[PDB]
């Protein structure tokens, strides 16, 4: 139901808001995943906090500096881990007349001057910040608990995964940047901004992320030949004309505070924030995932890579492939179109 695979905003009632599985599958039931990523407004009603006025001695333990490199929308990205801060401090920076927004009419503009000056003034993330900014009482779509099947995991092992299984907050500033990457083990991801400048996004079809590979694999041999997904790494930037130049789809979409971005299963996305704000995300899973989780390509070259036993849901949602999984005989091919079972009663 999205031929053109563009990415969809979806602006739920109350109602429809409170639970959040079933969301997702209403979404998907209308062609949403397509795009590999899909904006969700809330009921101007919600709201996760009460005052965002009570952080700024929250402690960032480990900003970023992102020193990129390259040219001609090709490039490559460092990280030099910084002292610890706090977000007092953090948006003082952010705010400072080095790092703050440039001034501009309308968003292309921005776009324009965020592919130009990209490997210049480089800027602190304070990204992967083990928390949330969630209400305790909140009981509709809160990062901390989404009552997903992806609980299964800690449920059955007892392991946790910082920002896979737990959220992670992160504060921007101008000019910073997620590279091009799908998320660990193929999963969803879940994205608030709970206030700031806005967050633009980029994103390829799952039904076209092979090419996106093929591409990148091409344009960065030496990563490619050393590791098995070395866009896990997460830093490969690739602008938008260069994608263009090459074929691949891809759309865009800016995300404003208070609202909600999806991610789904082999969705490619990247982005950049506007200036000071901050997010929450975590990943999740549904039913249509289980299959993405056990053919997804995993970086083979670094230590600190994240691979969830897939035993635990084939058991107990594929029961009938188990043992021809365990014997590596299961030739399962995935149509990135197929909606999650749990659609069916939106069809
Ligand atoms: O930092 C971000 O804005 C961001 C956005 C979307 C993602 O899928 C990410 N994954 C890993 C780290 C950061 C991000
Ligand atoms: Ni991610
Ligand atoms: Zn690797």
């Amino acid at each position: 139901l999205n031929p053109s695979a563009r990415i969809m905003t979806f602006y739920p009632t109350m109602e429809e808001f409170r639970n959040f599985s079933r969301y997702i599958a209403y979404i998907e039931s209308q062609g949403a995943h397509r795009a590999g990523l899909a904006k969700v407004v809330p009921p101007k009603e919600w709201k996760p906090r009460a005052s965002y006025d009570d952080i700024d001695d929250l402690v960032i333990p480990a900003p970023i500096q992102q020193l990129v490199t390259g040219q001609s929308g090709l490039f490559t990205q460092y990280n030099i881990q910084k002292k610890a801060m706090t977000v007092r401090e953090f948006r003082k920076i952010a705010n400072s007349d080095k790092y703050c927004t440039p001034r501009y009419s309308e968003f292309e503009e921005l776009e324009r001057k965020y592919w130009k000056n990209l490997t210049f003034n480089p800027p602190i993330y304070g990204a992967d910040v083990n928390g949330t900014l969630y209400e305790k009482h909140v009981d509709e779509w809160n990062i901390g608990r989404l009552r997903t099947i992806l609980d299964l995991v800690e449920k059955e092992s007892g392991i946790t995964i910082e920002g896979v299984n737990t959220p992670y907050l992160y504060f921007g500033m101008w000019k910073t940047s997620f590279a091009w990457h799908t998320e660990d083990m193929d999963l969803y991801s879940i994205n608030y901004l709970h206030f700031g400048e806005p967050k633009s996004w980029y994103s390829v079809p799952p039904e076209h992320g092979k090419r996106l590979e093929r591409l990148a694999k091409g344009f960065f041999p030496g990563s490619a030949q050393s590791c098995e997904a070395f866009l896990r790494h997460k830093m490969t930037l690739i602008s938008p004309l260069m994608l263009k130049k090459y074929g691949i789809p891809f759309d865009k979409v800016t995300q404003e505070a208070g609202e909600f971005m999806i991610t789904f299963p082999y969705g490619y996305h990247a982005g950049f924030n506007h200036g000071f704000n901050c997010a929450e995300s975590t990943n999740f899973a549904t039913r249509r995932w289980i299959e993405y989780g056990k053919q997804a390509v995993l970086c083979s070259c670094r230590k600190d890579m994240v691979k969830i036993s897939m035993d635990v849901f084939v058991r107990k949602f594929q029961p009938e492939r188990y043992k021809l999984w365990k014997a590596g005989k299961d030739n399962t091919v995935i149509d990135h179109t197929l909606p999650t079972p749990e659609a069916a009663e939106f069809l």
